[PDB]
Parts: C-alpha cells; structure tokens; sequence
C-alpha cells in the first residue's frame, strides 16, 4: 500500500511524456495503487522549473518529466538563483524521438548529419548572407541544446562563437523558420512531422544518427516526497515501466497515439504522430527518408541495453558535457565533483529495487555503466575515463 496515492506529475507536450499519460489512461499507475497521479502540462521548461522547486503543496509539481541534468540543476540551485530543492532521478522515459531541423535556405549545402564539408559556409553566413547563422533550443544546458552544439561541434562549428544560439519558444521558433529569420532548431516530436510537411524546413538529422539510443528525458520527483513515500515512488516506478512495455509493442501505438493526442493532451490531429511512432521519417534536401521501427522514439528496450533503467554512466555524460561547454564554471568545477552530485541524485537502485519487485529481473542491466558510448563521428566516452573524452573533442570550453 502506497503511503499515498496522490502526486502531481508535470510534462511537456511531446512524445517523450508517453509513459507519464499512458501509465495514467491505461491504469498502469492505479494497477500498482496510484490512483490520484494528475499528469499536468506545462506551459514551458521554466514554468516546469518553477513549479518544482514550490512543490505541489504550493500549486506547483511533486515532479515529472525533465531534460537532462535538469534535476541535478535544480539539485544544487544552479538554475533556481541559488534555491536547492533535492531531487531523485528514477527512470529514463525514452530514448530518440529528437532531431535537428534546419530552414530551406540550406538546402543543398551539405547541412546534413555530417556538416564538415558545410562548416565554412555556416561560420561566415553573417558575411554572406546577412546575419550570424541563428539556431534555438526551448531551454539552455540540457538535452536538446546538447544535442544541436554536438552535431555543431562534431562537423568544425563552434556554437558559442561561430553563431547565435538561443532559447526561443517552439512556435515562434517555427514562425521564424517559416519567415526566413531562424536558421535550424534543435527540436523533437510531433515537430518534425510538421516542419517537413509544411515546408517549413527539413531534418539536418535524428538524435537516433547522432548516438543511437542515446539516454534522452527522465523521471525525477522531489527528494523530499520519495523519502517520505518510498512506497509510492516505487508503485509510480512500476506502472511507469508497464506502460513503456505496453508502449514499444507495435500492436498498442495506434492507441499510445490516439491518446496522447487527445484534447486533454497534446490536442493535435493524429496524423502528425503517427509516421514517427513507425520510427518513419521524410527528412529531405534529397537525403532517403527513415522507415526503422529502431531510429523511432523507443520506451522499454533498445539495441543495446534497456531503456527505462536510469545509468549513472549516462548522468556522467550529461555533466561531463556540462563542462565541456563551461556551463555552471562555478558549481561543476571538476568531474569528482559530478560524480559526487550524480551520486546524491541518481537513484538507479529504486528502479531495480521496484523492478525486481514487478517481477521484471530478467529486464534489469547487471551494470550502473552501460559501458563505452559511441557518438556517430566516432568519438567514444568510457563512463571509466571522461576525461580522456573531454580531450578526444576538438571544441570545447576546458
């Protein structure tokens, strides 16, 4: 029995908050006691920022869905003017479903996967075409703007120097691509679909090229709520886990999309979801489109390891990042200090523990490292020696 069976979950209306709705709708949370969870959309990454650190109690969330090392931020008040509010990371929600999008305008430019061949062009796009080449994320150091400097960086463009990275809402993201203004945007889906299908623009690449089944968003609630419910949070843990099993079998995402395009959700046609959900991509500027039920967005189980069970070695790369690009100098000045911050948020052992509980160990990684990673330009980070990965870069802040 569950010390309660009420939390307020938050989540951003892309397909990465599937295991959230989905658990929900589908009585996974309720199967395990869970039966007042309010799965709350928020209105952006900072409004979900926010509503953490004030905490349900004070109108806010208890937790939800995050990009990466977002809890771990919020962790140590690094993004809430010095406000720490504790929090645990206990699954990973998904991996790919993310991609680049990248305006008309580069069409026949080589801004494909690999842009080496289109550096040069991309560093004095101010000289030739009349303004520093411009690309927007929805929120800084996480996720999405990780994944745009990595492909910036890999191909010889230095995102901090070479152009002008923002953060700018989504929509207006896309009217700034449609009005010639917006260059490429670190996005996701549904978005992909529609800037493609419109005309919009067309996909550089999917975070499913760039590290295939890379570690993508999370679960994180509060610290203070899990420890006063470890019960629950494990009972949350497990419908989590039976909706991404239900998830990534074929025969139930004709459902997975009716649902979570609902009114009371994402509210959009299905037609715009259903494509990725088959992992089917039209990415354009000539290049073969993607018909791979493994590039899609996957819940439960990948070509490597298992999805859902949260690696530190994953945590370490996304604070090892951190200081690859000299975010938060003062906060992260060191790896030992990552590791120790990764150590205090990171709680793999719940997963394994409800897990186990669940009756899934044959599911369970017999590692906290999923060994050594490969990025699509051939760099590799060994979870054993990120320092050596910091060196093998060419751009950096370090």
């Amino acid at each position: 029995m569950p010390e309660t069976a009420n939390i307020k979950l938050g989540y951003i209306p892309i397909v990465e908050a599937a295991p959230l709705i989905i658990a929900q709708e589908k009585g996974f949370f309720a199967k395990y006691g869970m039966t007042g969870v309010e799965v709350s959309k928020q209105a952006n990454w900072a409004s979900a920022r926010d509503n953490v650190t004030i905490g349900s109690q004070g109108g806010g969330i208890d937790g939800g869905q995050w990009q990466m090392p977002m809890p771990h931020l919020i962790t140590e008040g690094i993004i809430t003017n010095g406000n720490k509010v504790p929090m645990y990371v206990l699954a990973q929600l998904i991996t790919q479903g993310n991609g680049i999008a990248v305006a008309p305008m580069h069409e026949g430019k080589g801004v494909n996967l690999d842009i080496t061949k289109a550096a040069d062009y991309i560093k004095g796009f101010n000289k030739t075409n009349g303004r520093k080449f411009k690309a927007a994320h929805t929120f800084p150091n996480v996720n999405q703007d990780f994944w745009i400097r990595y492909w910036f960086a890999a191909g010889g463009v230095d995102p901090d120097t070479d152009i002008d990275l923002l953060a700018v809402p989504p929509a207006e993201t896309v009217q700034g691509m449609r009005n010639g203004t917006m260059d490429a945007f670190s996005t996701g889906d549904p978005w992909p679909y529609r800037i493609v299908t419109e005309n919009i623009g067309y996909m550089a690449g999917l975070t499913a090229q760039i590290w295939p089944y890379h570690p993508e968003e999370y679960l994180a609630i509060r610290a203070d709520w899990v420890d006063k419910n470890p019960k629950a949070t494990k009972a949350l843990l497990k419908g989590i886990m039976e909706a991404q099993q239900w998830i990534d079998d074929p025969k139930n995402r004709p459902e997975v999309v009716q649902i979570v395009s609902g009114r009371n959700y994402f509210n959009v046609p299905t037609t715009i979801l259903e494509s990725p959900f088959k992992g089917q991509y039209t990415m354009g500027d000539g290049q073969p489109a993607i018909d791979d039920f493994q590039k899609g967005p996957l819940y439960w189980k990948d070509g490597i390891g298992n999805v859902s069970y949260p690696y530190k070695s994953h945590d370490l790369w996304f604070l090892t990042e951190s200081i690859r690009w000299g975010f938060h100098k003062n906060a992260i000045p060191d790896l030992d200090t990552a590791q120790k911050i990764i150590d205090k948020v990171n709680r793999e052992d719940l997963w394994r523990e409800a897990a186990t509980e669940a009756g899934f160990t044959a599911d369970i990684p017999s590692s906290t490292s999923r060994g050594v990673e490969t990025f699509f330009d051939g760099i590799t980070f060994d979870p054993a020696n990120p320092s050596a990965y910091l060196q093998s870069l060419a751009i950096k802040k370090v």
